[PDB]
């Protein structure tokens, strides 16, 4: 089923980081490995990101999220799905957050509320300013924050980021693409880290 493949690509992989070029050791310093030095095969776009799993606590519930720390001035695949909120309200040092609609619902929060956002011992209160609604599973776990705020929560050195998010011409070929020559001291990680079972299903449907 190219049906299965098309759906996987458009409805899930289109709305999450397909791959990230990060540092071998710690966070990435974009002055040491700048965006212009990211020249990879099969990659059609590069953007900065700070990201990781976060534990979330509202007044009513708890959840695991995927924090997407973004430059609010760049269009994200989720930007067209924002509900009545401007991405540019994610100003650095405001600690605002835009939650997936379903994540927000499960936490029982509305805009104007705060939520506690935790990465191990590092914790910060973020201010819910809105939601996105893509009618995708990402609605249940992704959240958008300002990249600098996310880097602070992650305890990165000032100006550092997780790495360079990549968009791929053919995201189903991440196994081959991950073997290519990378900048020194960098490494490749991709969407298989989170959706491994769907990757295995793609392989299963092919071989039949």
């Amino acid at each position: 089923m190219n049906g299965f493949e098309r759906e996987l690509q458009n409805n899930i992989l289109g709305l999450m980081p397909q791959a990230i070029l990060s540092s071998e050791h710690g966070s990435l310093n974009p002055q040491q490995l700048p965006e212009t030095a990211v020249k990879l095969d099969g990659v059609n776009r590069v953007a900065p990101i700070t990201t990781g799993d976060v534990v979330l606590q509202s007044a009513r519930s708890v959840a695991v999220g995927v924090m997407l720390g973004i430059d609010p001035a760049q269009k994200d695949p989720l930007t067209p799905y924002l509900v009545n909120v401007k991405q540019t309200d994610l100003e650095p040092g405001k600690y605002n957050v835009i939650l997936g609609e379903q994540l927000a619902s499960q936490l029982g929060v509305n805009r104007g509320d705060q939520i506690r956002v935790m990465v191990g011992a590092s914790q910060r209160l973020f201010n819910v300013i809105g939601t996105f609604a893509a009618n995708s599973e990402v609605d249940g776990y992704e959240m958008l924050v300002n990249i600098e705020d996310a880097s602070r929560l992650m305890r990165y050195p000032a100006g550092n980021i997780t790495g360079w998010r990549l968009w791929l011409d053919e995201p189903l070929k991440v196994d081959s693409l991950s073997q290519q020559k990378l900048p020194e001291g960098s490494k490749w990680q991709d969407w298989r880290d989170r959706k491994g079972e769907l990757f295995q299903a793609v392989r299963m449907e092919k071989n039949m």
